[PDB]
């Protein structure tokens, strides 16, 4: 049972509708892209969903990030970080993102799949994305955080114009 | 008796603009008490469907809490409250509490003494989950030192599930907190411990007991 993921790049659990994981108790792997992946293996989630993507990562022994080169970056923040919201915390959470550093974005004409709405946080550079990560994930208000970075990648794959890089 | 007991806290928090207003039988007696203020006071934000019944029945308006963006006070209630003013709440709306206490000033706590405990965790401990992600999280509250048994039949205002977590002697809060909010399709955990109460109201035979 493979954990598979979405995006452009027995069976399996699926992070999209393009087993049900309450039918498994692990998964040997999750492949899956990333909107950014840093130094330290982490990375940013969620531009395209996000919360089933980190739950099905959370059940995963090991998280095979796939992508191209130009995901890699030193500093996580350049693309702006997803947040999934609860809609009548919305400006509430908005008002603490400000707080951390960045500048909240409400992605117009968008719900998740769980009814929620998301703000995409521009501007920060997340130094620490498990301090951001904790600090995000204890806002009242908040569902999930595009941030993987206390569970990040165990491997990675970078297409290059060389060939397939191979990062543990 | 215990409900005159709530009766006493519920009013007593009248010495306490838009007020923010909690849920379950002890904040009912608030509410009484609220109406009492009717023409005084500009409205409410309130934590429940039901709340919001009562307090338009009184003839207070209920504000959306998008339409304000801050508030002076909450008052609730709490299954436990701690030494160190940190609460375990959701036994009844665990998210929409948890999300106006985020924004009020001052959380003032309103309970009797039954409420007061030294150790958080007899009252099992709420935590609002994605359905999806169930047994993935019961699996991670295992590992925390919890037994999680699904409330069965019951649904969140969200759509959600809610895993009540018996068995644990909660010795750091704010630790617990953050492990739980840690964990991928955690919604809300009912422990009130990053922000408290800032004052608690407790109901005992020789009166309103006030803790700052
Ligand atoms: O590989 P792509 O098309 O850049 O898509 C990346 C996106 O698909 C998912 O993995 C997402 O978390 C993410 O945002
Ligand atoms: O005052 P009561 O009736 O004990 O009700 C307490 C409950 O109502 C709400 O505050 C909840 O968070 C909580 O569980």
């Amino acid at each position: 049972i493979v954990g598979v993921g979405t995006g452009s790049t027995e069976g399996a659990v699926s992070s999209s509708d393009a087993f049900d994981l309450n039918e498994v108790d692990s998964l040997g792997i999750y492949v899956d892209g990333a909107d950014e992946i840093n130094g330290h293996m982490q990375m940013i989630k969620g531009g395209g969903a996000l919360t089933r993507e980190k739950i099905i990562a959370s059940v995963a022994e090991k998280f095979i990030c796939i992508a191209d080169a130009s995901k890699q970056v030193d500093i996580l923040g350049k693309f702006p970080l997803p947040v999934e919201v609860i809609p009548m915390a919305r400006s509430a959470v908005a008002r603490q993102l400000v707080k951390l550093g960045g500048r909240p974005e409400y992605r117009q004409g968008v719900v998740t799949d769980n009814g929620n709405v998301i703000l995409d946080v521009h501007g920060m550079e997340i130094l620490d994305p498990i301090a951001m990560e904790n600090a995000i994930n204890a806002i009242p208000g908040v569902v999930t955080v595009g941030l993987f970075a206390n569970r990040g990648a165990d491997v990675a794959l970078i297409g290059t114009p060389d060939g397939v890089k191979t990062i543990v």
